[PDB]
């Protein structure tokens, strides 16, 4: 095929998204590549792709979607995203701007396993695949999982639960490949882990109710980048720290990230707020990918200005 | 006829009501229908009501599908009200029940959910009333009863699983119960069924207190899934609400039980999370007959038990 003839508009299986992966880097090879940041717990490879016009790691912007496997909206956003990078360098020159300087990395199925697990059998998969020593539960919460206010209130130390933290920070690979990525490169400057549903932006911290130093140039850059978002069809996000926004989640993405020094520490929770939940029809994959590629925008527009 | 029903498949609310229509008009003097009310959307609320006579006898009342994506509820309640009227008069030890007790079965709880289950989105578990400033809408049945109403275990949130709606009782689901329940005024137990997680709790859900009669509530509860496990190995857990799963707070046999109804227990009926709600339809009747064996364990100490 190609990625021109490609159906951005459907939900592809876990075999297609990977082979898009492989044409688009094919299609563009002298500015994307395929990363192989470890294998999931049930052997598949987990794949970024690095967009990049040169440099020795130079400062980058991290996108992950899918962590949450039957949050279908995000893989396909993601897949949405690539093509889109692809595009619009060399012919837009906000975004060109933007990818002379940065690198971005994109980690379309942030959890392989369990998207292969809500095509086969359920749907409604959220956690990884993993087995648990003293339970026939399987899967850990890998947005509960890592390394910042591991294991406090926030998260469920039940293995059959939804939220459950798993036996220790980063006993999940898929986590653990992304920690290693992070800190082998040195050099990320912002994080950006990709949810649904809800219509949200959030920033730091999740686990705690004290305010990040950061939170003043967080707070202008989250209302920013929603005024971007509903410029295009009116879509209203709201925005503020994950605790104050959602509710309290320990051991989560961002937090971690944050306590890193990452400052543009973001998630998002896209469509919708509830009608379909993580059932979001076909048809408003497009629509989603293009109001949230606007904030996206926003985001990289401001790490670029802000060395 | 209900014997020609396909049991083994999950249906809409069309056919459960026509379903209802036909079980009554085939056992006139055990079965009868009732209506408790009218749903958000104007949809009825109907209760079965099985009975070999006497003046509001003391009674079961058994409730599925108040979370409607929670489908093998609904399907287990469909193949309990022909399993009632299969054994009376033919399996011993049941008709025995049936010669004392009344048993109120609502088979499907939240009648505008569930419809929305099958029209939208399936995994659709709330109310369907609306909420004045929110993008959002329904509240959480499960919630909204004056039971710890509003405090930790919910939220007050209105686009969130759990919002328990303005006050308690807002939802006309839950208050159609309550009224119905209020004026029988002889509710010995009160079950409400759920998926998913294989346990059978007691209460309190809103707090980590032990009721007073938390040692009857817990030996019935290891006589009950033991009996359950009798026929596939099938394994619940069992233990309070709070203990068991977690805190929850305007949940139903909380309110049950603070109305002196002592045997007042929750199931989550299976599985363990392979499918969670989206149990495949070939373990609809498997999940109602080993239920079913624990539902007897209770009835049973009910009647003996005044
Ligand atoms: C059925 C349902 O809606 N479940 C929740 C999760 C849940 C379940 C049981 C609980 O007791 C508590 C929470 C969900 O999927 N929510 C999704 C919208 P999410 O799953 O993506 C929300 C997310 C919090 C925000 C966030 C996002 C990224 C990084 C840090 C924080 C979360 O709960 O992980
Ligand atoms: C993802 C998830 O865990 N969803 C929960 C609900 C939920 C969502 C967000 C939260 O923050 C907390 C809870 C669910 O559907 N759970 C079902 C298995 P349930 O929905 O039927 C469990 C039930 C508690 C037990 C109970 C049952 C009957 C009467 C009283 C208590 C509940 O949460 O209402
Ligand atoms: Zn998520
Ligand atoms: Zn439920």
């Amino acid at each position: 095929r190609s990625t021109d003839t490609f159906n951005y508009a459907t939900y592809h299986t876990l075999e297609e998204i990977y082979d898009f992966l492989d044409l688009l880097v094919a299609e563009n090879p002298h500015l994307v590549s395929k990363i192989q940041i470890g294998n999931t717990y049930e052997g598949r490879p987990i794949y970024v792709l690095k967009f990049s016009t040169g440099g020795s790691k130079r400062p980058a912007i991290w996108i992950d979607t899918g962590i949450h496997s039957r949050e279908w909206v995000t893989q396909a956003s993601g897949v949405w995203f690539a093509k889109k990078i692809t595009q619009d360098y060399g012919q837009d020159a906000a975004f060109t701007a933007i990818l002379d300087t940065l690198d971005i990395f994109l980690e379309i199925v942030t959890n392989p396993d369990g998207f292969a697990f809500t095509h086969s059998t359920n749907r409604m998969w959220r956690k990884t695949r993993s087995h648990t020593a003293g339970s026939l539960c399987i899967g850990v919460d890998p947005n509960r999982n890592w390394d910042a206010g591991f294991g406090l209130s926030g998260a469920s130390s039940n293995p059959c639960s939804e939220t459950y933290h798993g036996k220790f920070a980063n006993s999940e690979v898929e986590v653990k490949s992304i920690v290693d990525f992070v800190k082998d490169h040195g050099n990320i400057k912002a994080f950006i882990s990709i949810h649904s549903y809800s219509q949200l932006l959030m920033y730091p911290y999740g686990y705690k109710t004290e305010p990040v130093p950061d939170q003043d140039e967080l707070d202008q850059l989250s209302k920013a980048a929603v005024t971007a978002l509903a410029s295009l069809y009116g879509t209203k996000f709201n925005y503020g720290s994950i605790i104050k926004a959602i509710y309290q989640a320990s051991g989560s993405t961002i937090d971690w990230t944050y306590s890193q020094g990452i400052k543009y520490s973001f998630t998002f929770e896209l469509r919708d707020t509830g009608r379909y939940g993580f059932l979001l029809p076909a048809s408003q994959i497009i629509p989603t990918a293009k109001e949230t590629w606007l904030a996206l925008l926003t985001i990289m527009e401001h790490t670029l200005n802000h060395p």
